[PDB]
Parts: structure tokens; C-alpha cells; sequence
């Protein structure tokens, strides 16, 4: 940085301050990944100046061209890597493009069908505090109590039941492979949408480690920051039918003018997620999250549904008499980062919970393999068992300082 | 740019040709300016990679002190420069400032009233092709068919007759000057909160330079992008009565994880807003649309309301014979940025009108002056009077070319 350490001194001090823990910290938050310096370039580029209002070659402002060339880029790469007939890169973040998504086919007080908040479902899958759940009449359903893993036959009882116009499948706690086949197979039969949120997943879609929900949803949002690697922002996949009133949903529905510098970083992600590394990278993450699962487990820790199928994993920490809550802030007190987390069928609020939940996009990213996630699984070890010892605790933060050089 | 040049040919050519449209132009779309490199640097920076939902201190993530204290910064220089007792710097838009007071204060279905959107309310005010006019019975006030001046008195009618639980007042493309008193006035006697959306006209609020809606107003929206010259985002500013509703609004209500590289921005440009040359700037500004208001009329051109109290001007087409489309089109052949835009009582579609609007925030952040604004008025005349001579446009064309060197 040239100018901002001179205009303004708190802000770059800040700043710096949050760059180096970046780098200082094991940061296991399942949501979060390391963006390429040539995404926050476009970031941080001029396009912060144009109003672009409308979409490309019919936008409701002149001088757009080159704007436009930069949102067709993002539009065009996204069809390539996933297949979709259309793509929709203007949501300001996941909650809008599931916010216009909903807006498209459904009316004040429609009857949704979504995952249970509980058992890994998002906030904006039907929370009564979020506005998909003030809005619309959500349902839920679960999974089997036993091996947390959705159970079909519920996901069609309720839809049977409740009649939904709209299913939503995926989630932002789950650890196994979503069965979209199933989903459109039960949306069918009562004549529902299904729109897949796949935000956690979409880079091991990108790479093909998860099944694509392309040819079964009618609708697949996303946000472009988790798995995808990409700038904080959200897009809509959607059948050609639907193009339309999707892009009629994000403007004028419920935007206005797009952020045209994230675009463009959502363009580079794109360009990076389409190549060969990118894949590989994919296949890593995944990879070090079942060895972190293994290495879990051979510690001594119970994990939601047995193990993983992606880049997520949920501690129940129940057989350890811990909640979420403690583990967390232990783990902080390490240098290692996680987020407390609700288990399916947690006995507990969720402001506290039975469970912590890790992913290891980031530190994959970072170059964190398999000999890596022995040792963070090892560090989990020695802090969670020894909650008391100020001793063990220092040891810990050693050997995060030795992972994290 | 050093790394995106090397990873993306693609979007570096277009955002280098964006780049080069930016100063080759005579930019004259009143939303927009151009921020400063400090303002870009702290939007391409390392805070994207941060999930930080929830707010400082109350973070529903660890990790978060030093986004915290970015977040802090701006909301209490928000606060210092505007008077408010609390402000909320998350909205992602405009759009999104607006939606969250919306949700805060009233049900699907409640009475809402708006500035006719014809007559210069903004898209999010009522429009029935937005989520406003959708989810809310929004109901219309005017401006008086020769002044052009809002009527306070139709604002009461309306208000008495329709009985809406939230009046809004502002405006996209109002020249002058709003009576926040009277609204609250009006929305005394019929018991209705007052919403002023100053998205135009924050940065003149911040310089003294356009009377405060804080004192007068339960909730004011803003954008960050326009007279106040920050980077594109929403603020939401209230009486700390609301601000717990209104921070819940937010989130969990319509938005998830904050961009908190775009809020270091937000910041970044309220730290440059508090300076006492952004207070010159912003005199400047007014002046050069006063300046540039009087020259178009001494080359004939008739404009809403007869001048401008602000930053922004209407030409009022319809003595020359022609449509703002018709004048947009035909100064973008020449170097020149406008927007069609409906006049009060317009004759023509919105997609047609029958006026341009022009603001001079833009121009005058570049160092654009009186002599200045004394050519633009000119050019636009020999322009706008000689559609049909590629000669006189071409002078035109080297003229523009002349202003941006």
C-alpha cells in the first residue's frame, strides 16, 4: 500500500494489525479462504466509480462497454465452470442471491421447505430472525439421528405434507455429499422448484468433488468467497427459462447498481477456478479434510455423521462434556480458529452448542497437506483434553506458532 | 496493478480501458464521483477474507478485533460528521440501507409515502417493479407542476388521507433544497415515522452545505458512493431508540457476513469527509452546479425548477424538441455522460423522457471549475442545437477532449 498509510494512519494500522493475524493464526473457520492478490487488484481497482445499473448491452446508463465486457467475462466463466444456462453475477452477497431467488417465484407467506437451521441448514433457509423466515412459511426437514445424515424419507414426508412451492437443499454445517437427484426426484412429485444453495460446496463442484446440482435445480445460488475462493459476494445459476425473471429479481427487484470491482474479482476467481491448480487445490482440501477427520478421531473425537465427504467437519463434543461455546474460546486463546456450532439434535442453544465446526479451505490454500492436519488434529488434542492447564495451552501455542512459521 | 496484469490479460484490458474511459470523458451522472487511491487501497485489501457477522464486540466469530476497530472507526466518524446517535455502516447499497428500515418499522402490506418517482423518488421509494412497491402500499407525493418545487401541502393530504405508517422523504433527481421539518411536521400529525434517504446529497449534508435530516428524521439512509465520494455501499443512520432494531435488521434480518474491506473504505472516505478541504470540495460543488445551471440557460435551455440548490440539474427537453434518449445518445457521441431522466409531468415513457439529468460532483472532484462548467454549458448547446451536423459535433468532440486534456 502507497496512499492509505499516509491519508489514514488508524485505518492501515488496523488493517496491517488483521493482515499479520491472518498469517499468525490456523485459521479453521469453514466459510473462509486466502483470495489471490490479482482478485483484491480488481478489488481494488476504479470500477468502485461506475454506475451500471441493468445488465450487459442493455444497461440503463452510457460508457458502460467495458463494464460490460468485465461482467460477461464473470457470467461466462461461471457457465463454463458449471454448466448452467445462466448465470447471474450481480447479488451483493449469499443472502441476496437467495433473498432474489426467493423473490422470483414465491409470494409473502408461501410455503417453503428447507434444512433445519439445527442440523445444518443457513439462516436464510427459514430462520424466524432472518427474512426468509418472516417472509415465507418455512418447513423443515432433518437428518437421521444417528448417522446425521439427511433423511430422504423426511425431506418427502414434509413436502408431501406441507405442499411447499419451493424446496431448498444444502446447508452451511453439513459434512456429506447432498443427493440433488433425490431432492428433484421428491420436488417433482409435488411439484415444487428446487433451488440448491451450494455457497459451502461450489468450489469442489467447480473441480468435480461434489456432484454438480446444475442439471437438477432450477434455481443454484452461491456465494463466490468460500470454497470458490473468490471476493465476498453471491451469484444465481439458473435454467434459460428463468433468466429473465432472475436477472428482473436482482434488478430492479431488489438491488441497484452492482459492485462492478467485485464483478471483476469475481471474473479472476472464475478465470482461476477453470484452471488445472485450481482442481488439484480442490482435491487437497478435501483430502486434508478427511485426514483431519482421521486424525480427529484417532484423538479420541466424536465427528457429526462419522467423518466427511468435503471440506467441513463437526465436532460433537459431548463425550468430552465441553460445549462449542468453551472449545472456541480455548482454541482462540491457542491461535487456532473455529466456530462453535449446533449438532443435530444439540441439547444445547444455539448461542452455546455441543460442537465446533472446522474446514480446511484456508489453511489449504495456505499449503497446509496431510502432515499438517496430523498435527492440528494433535494441537486440538492437547488443548481440548487439557482445558485447565495454562501449561498445555502454551505448548499448543507453540506448536501453532511452528505450523504457522 | 502487478499481479492481475500477469493472471488476467482479460479483465486487465477492460479495466484498463474503464480506466482510460474515466478521465477521457466529461463524467456528468450525478451518483457518481471518483475516490480517492486511499479509499481503492482499503478495498483491495486482506478484510475480504473475513467473515465477521454480527458487530463489534458482539461478533458471532472469534478473531474479530482488529476488523472491530475498523468498523468502530467508521461508524463513529459517521457519527462525528453527521450527528447521529447511532450509525450502521453494513448495508451493501443503497438499496439494501433502505430495505433493512423497511423491515425495521413495518409489515407486508403497511401504508408507505414516497416522493413520486416521476417527479424525482428514487426506484426503492415505491416502484412497483422493486421490492419496495411489491412488499409495501406505497402511496405518492408531488412536486408543484410549474416550481417544480415538492408541494407540502399534497405531502399532508396525502398523509392525512392515506395514513402511512412510514413517510420517506429524498430524492434521485431533485435540484433542490427539502424541507425535513415539514416533513416531520406532517409525519407528527399523522403519527408516521420520517425516513429521509439523503443518498444525493450526504456529502453537502457533511459540508454544511444542505440542512441536516438527523435532527428531524427516526431514520436517514445514505449511500456512500455519490456527493459523499466513498466507495459503493449503504449506511443507515438513527436515533439510538432504533438502534437495536435496526442493527438487527441488518443482521440476522436481510443481510449475512459484512464486506468489511468496502467498511475500511467507508471509513477511508468519512476520515476525508471530516478534512476541511472536503468542505471546500463540497462548496465547490454547489457553486459549479449553480454556475453551470446559469450558463445552460443563457444558451437557451429551460431547467426543473428553474436552477439547482445542490449538486445536481434537469434540463427540461421539450422546447427543443427533443427526448432525454435522444440527448443522451447524441452526447455520448461526443465525450459527454448524461442520463435520460423523467421531468415532472413528463409527456414520455421513462424509458424516453423528455429531460437529462446532470450533477457536478465528478467533474469538480477531477478540479473542474467556473470556467469549466462555462464550456460544458456550451458544448452542450452546440450539441443539443445541432443534432444533425457531424461538423459541430466534432467540435464538440475536440472541445470535451480539450476539458480532460
Amino acid at each position: 500500500m502507497k496512499y492509505l498509510p499516509q491519508q489514514d494512519p488508524q485505518v492501515f494500522a488496523a488493517i496491517e494489525q488483521e493482515r499479520k493475524r491472518q498469517h499468525a493464526k490456523i485459521e479453521l473457520i469453514a466459510s473462509e479462504n486466502f483470495v489471490s492478490r490479482a482478485v483484491m487488484e480488481a478489488q481494488g481497482s476504479v470500477l468502485t466509480n461506475k454506475y451500471a445499473e441493468g445488465y450487459p448491452g442493455r444497461r440503463y446508463a452510457g460508457g458502460c462497454e467495458y463494464v460490460d465486457i468485465v461482467e460477461e467475462l464473470a457470467r461466462e466463466r461461471a457457465k463454463q465452470l458449471f454448466g448452467a444456462e445462466h448465470a447471474n453475477v450481480q447479488p451483493h452477497s449469499g443472502a441476496q442471491a437467495n433473498m432474489a431467488v426467493y423473490f422470483t417465484v414465491l409470494e409473502h407467506g408461501d410455503t417453503v421447505l428447507g434444512m433445519n437451521l439445527s442440523h445444518g441448514g443457513h439462516l436464510t433457509h427459514g430462520s424466524p430472525v432472518n427474512f426468509s423466515g418472516v417472509q415465507y412459511n418455512f418447513v423443515a426437514y432433518g437428518v437421521d439421528p444417528e448417522t446425521h445424515v439427511i433423511d430422504y424419507d423426511d425431506v418427502r414426508e414434509k413436502a408431501r405434507l406441507h405442499r411447499p412451492k419451493l424446496i431448498v437443499a444444502a446447508a452451511s454445517a453439513y459434512p456429506r455429499i447432498i443427493d440433488f437427484a433425490k431432492f428433484r426426484e421428491i420436488a417433482d412429485e409435488v411439484g415444487a422448484y428446487l433451488m440448491v444453495d451450494m455457497a459451502h460446496i461450489a468450489g469442489l463442484v467447480a473441480a468435480g468433488l461434489h456432484p454438480n446440482p446444475v442439471p437438477y435445480a432450477h434455481f443454484v445460488t452461491t456465494t463466490t468467497h468460500k470454497t470458490l475462493r473468490g471476493p465476498r459476494g453471491g451469484m444465481i445459476l439458473c435454467q434459460e427459462q428463468f433468466a429473465k425473471q432472475i436477472d428482473k429479481a436482482i434488478f430492479p427487484g431488489i438491488q441497484g447498481g452492482p459492485l462492478m470491482h467485485v464483478i471483476a474479482a469475481k471474473a479472476v476467481a472464475f478465470g482461476e477456478a477453470l484452471q488445472d491448480d485450481f482442481k488439484a487445490y480442490a482435491k487437497r482440501v478435501v483430502d486434508n479434510a478427511k485426514r483431519l477427520a482421521s486424525a480427529l478421531q484417532n484423538e479420541g473425537f466424536t465427528l457429526v455423521s462419522g467423518g466427511t465427504d468435503n471440506h467441513l467437519l463437526l465436532v460433537d463434543l459431548r463425550p468430552q462434556q465441553l460445549t462449542g461455546k468453551t472449545a472456541e474460546k480455548v482454541l482462540d486463546e491457542v491461535g487456532i480458529t473455529v466456530n462453535k456450532n449446533t449438532i443435530p439434535y444439540d441439547p444445547e442453544s444455539p448461542f452455546v452448542t455441543s460442537g465446533i465446526r472446522i474446514g480446511t479451505a484456508a489453511v489449504t490454500t495456505r499449503g497446509f497437506g496431510l502432515e499438517e492436519m496430523d498435527e492440528i488434529a494433535a494441537i486440538i488434542g492437547l488443548v481440548l483434553k487439557n482445558v485447565g492447564s495454562e501449561q498445555a495451552l502454551e505448548e499448543a501455542r507453540q506448536r501453532v506458532a511452528a505450523l504457522t512459521d
